[PDB]
């Protein structure tokens, strides 16, 4: 699709069998989702947002559907205001910015 | 332009007579620029994301040139770690997400 930006670019994602909502986020390097159970091991990561740096759980090679497109990659789990799909997965679904 | 998302989508902006580098940010309602002086009235605002909230100054009816395109709207100014062009100005230059 072509998504205009008058409203938040919210899409449905599917991860661990659960449907969730997430923001398509060109301003994020990484994908960050609210606390949920994911399979496998995780590793530590510090990410820096508008308010400062926080600790999150980094899960690699996680299967996730984004607006109907399958991606498999890194998902960070931690205290974010809204679920965000960052560039690591936007590239997998072939997303570009256009004007 | 068509901007791929392998790297941060950074562009050159002109604001308050100054050139700055800024991130094109579909994940941000508002545009937020590192602290600087702007002309006219302002009022305080709190904005929150990863890491919590920061206090900013809200200036309305500010003209910015974004990668050669002039837009006008509200600009928030404060201690953001990165200059962010949010949806309020991205709409004005006709920016879309496409996949
Ligand atoms: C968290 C989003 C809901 C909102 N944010 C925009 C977001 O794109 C920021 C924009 C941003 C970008 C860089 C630094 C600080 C903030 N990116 C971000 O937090 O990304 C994190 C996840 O991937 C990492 O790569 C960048 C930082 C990490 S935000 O900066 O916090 C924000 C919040 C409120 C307003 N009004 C305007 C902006």
């Amino acid at each position: 699709p072509q998504i205009t930006l008058w409203k938040r670019p919210l899409v449905t994602i599917k991860i661990g069998g659960q449907l969730k909502e997430a923001l398509l986020n060109t301003g994020a390097d990484d994908t960050v989702i609210e606390d949920m159970s994911l399979p496998g091991r995780w590793k530590p990561k510090m990410i820096g947002g508008i308010g400062g740096f926080i600790k999150v759980r980094q899960y690699d090679q996680i299967i996730i559907e984004i607006a109907g497109h399958k991606a498999i990659g890194t998902v960070l789990v931690g205290p974010t205001p809204v679920n965000i799909i960052g560039r690591n997965l936007l590239t997998q679904i072939g997303a570009t910015l256009n004007f």
